[PDB]
């Protein structure tokens, strides 16, 4: 119980830190671009929306919600996990902090110059806007390290801790998918419409409809309404794009888990019968990556229906 309190003490002490950072960055660097007298590089000017992304909506919902919840845990470490359970929904607002981030970083490495540099010096301030504009990426890790050590001192299943660190883990790995699904061409069709995305990863598929049948690479995208078929291609610089192949509804979804020859096959048909002319065969580039596919497809097959 020491080693757990030490880690309770650490998650308010640093929310506290994260709180007052934010507003310190929000007070100088963004209160400049908006409110300052300096001359704002015209690659960047009223553009602090794409520099400094979501922050203020992020500072609101600590400063607002998240400490004064952490503090009800105060004496209650093994039960913390709960918290991120609970405020799960509020965290989605960090992907799209994690989303814009790469638009930030550009903006200012090549619009910026020096003017936060400038700002910096003249107000003497201890962080750069680089050192602000991390934070709240910083501090997804940070929850999901003390979550990982509070693992290794509790009861398993206990306190909703393992749940709650996947909430912090599914962060990251939401605002990766969102940056691959940005890379989409041709799909002419509302996203929103599509449900959230779920998951997204390339494998080698077999298709009936093309004039020769083998495995071809695809990049697959499966909302929770339907399974959207990609094809990765790269330009003469080599920057990658994924081509708009096809859809299939996931309410009308089969999958079968077992193909002879091959545990990283499974297969895939629409309607109630599986035919020759309807069937798809997918090579995961793993088990356990067909593993996972599965179970995320039976479940929105289940939901759906």
């Amino acid at each position: 119980a020491r080693r757990k309190e030490f880690i309770m003490a650490e998650l308010i002490q640093t929310e506290k830190a994260y709180v007052r950072d934010l507003r310190e960055c929000m007070d100088t660097y963004l209160w400049e671009m908006t409110s300052g007298v300096e001359e704002i590089p015209p690659g960047i000017v009223n553009k602090e929306l794409i520099i400094f992304g979501n922050m203020q909506e992020i500072y609101e919902f600590h400063n607002n919600i998240f400490l004064k919840e952490l503090e009800k845990y105060e004496q209650l470490p093994e039960d913390v996990g709960h918290c991120f359970v609970t405020w799960a929904d509020k965290f989605q607002m960090y992907v799209t902090y994690c989303k814009n981030k790469p638009d930030s970083t550009q903006l200012i490495l090549e619009h910026a110059g020096s003017y936060f540099d400038e700002i910096q010096q003249r107000h003497g301030l201890a962080n750069s806007i680089s050192s602000y504009l991390i934070k709240p990426v910083q501090r997804i890790t940070k929850y999901q390290l003390l979550l990982k050590e509070l693992l290794t001192c509790c009861e398993e299943g206990k306190g909703e801790i393992k749940d709650g660190l996947e909430v912090m883990l599914s962060v990251p790995k939401r605002a990766n998918d969102a940056m691959h699904l940005s890379m989409l061409e041709g799909f002419d069709e509302n996203i929103e419409s599509q449900g959230e995305l779920i998951l997204q990863e390339s494998f080698q598929v077999w298709d009936p409809k093309t004039l020769i049948r083998k495995g071809r690479e695809r990049h697959l995208f499966l909302f929770e309404m339907s399974l959207v078929f990609s094809k990765e291609v790269k330009d003469s610089s080599g920057r990658s794009k994924y081509l708009y192949k096809s859809k299939l509804f996931t309410s009308e979804l089969g999958v079968t888990e077992h193909v002879e020859g091959d545990p990283c096959k499974f297969a895939l048909w629409v309607g109630r019968t599986p035919t020759s002319d309807n069937k798809i065969v997918l090579k995961a580039s793993s088990i356990e990556n067909k593993q996972d596919w599965i179970k995320h497809i039976r479940e929105v097959i289940q939901e759906r229906t």
